[PDB]
């Protein structure tokens, strides 16, 4: 459970980096 | 206690996909 | 150590708290 | 493992400080 818990916070960190992925995006849009 | 832990980390993935919607509610305002 | 980590979950909960304050300040500035 | 998540948990919270950090430079571009 530990080791289906720490892969939920991997896929938080990849739903984050998504956080990243946009802020590029609307810094294009405004930068 | 684990499986409610996974079920905190659900509810906080649940509010990075309120990220998402409101990166296409700023993407309206600024696309 | 898990009601530790139930509680840096909280204190993530409020820093995606922190997405919805901005996520209205933004929407003055653009809404 | 439960001392790998809380350590998991503090680089999601940095990388949630790194929403803060780009929400002041937003905040330049916009006021």
């Amino acid at each position: 459970r530990m080791k289906q818990i720490e892969d939920k916070l991997e896929e938080i960190l990849s739903k984050l980096y998504h956080x990243e992925n946009e802020x590029a995006r609307i810094k294009k849009l405004l930068x």
